[PDB]
């Protein structure tokens, strides 16, 4: 019922995501010299370095907020991709599955801890 445990759990999950070759495209912002139209399509850029920095700054209040920003990485890839069979989009789907498989217990435990705190 540790209300704070989600933060280190998310740090370790981000470490695992940074070890995944599938995170390569999502570790830093999109360069506009490489993708000049990116911001015509994507209103809110997001990447895993930004998520990690936000977490380490103490600027997430809950793992739900972190989850929303991670899910934005993946929705941005789905919105930007010209094809559902693109390399970078295909990498996003595997990384998303990995992320969802691991974040589920982090969210469940946090929400359970908060309920216990308010019992
Ligand atoms: O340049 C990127 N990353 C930073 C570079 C890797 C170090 N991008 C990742 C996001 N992105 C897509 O999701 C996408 C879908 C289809 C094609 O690209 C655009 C390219």
């Amino acid at each position: 019922y540790d209300i704070q445990a989600w933060k280190k759990q998310c740090e370790e999950l981000l470490n695992l995501i940074f070890q995944c070759e599938d995170s390569e495209p999502f570790r830093q912002p999109v360069d506009l010299l490489e993708y000049p139209d990116y911001r015509d399509i994507i209103d809110t850029p997001m990447d895993f370095a930004t998520v990690r920095e936000t977490l380490e700054a103490g600027n997430y209040e809950s793992p739900m907020e972190l989850c929303k920003d991670v899910r934005l990485i993946f929705s941005n890839s789905k919105a930007y991709t010209p094809s559902k069979r693109s390399r970078i989009y295909s990498m996003s789907l595997r990384l998303s599955a990995f992320f969802e498989e691991h974040i589920s217990s982090v969210l469940s435990d946090y929400k359970s801890a908060l309920r216990f705190h308010k019992r």
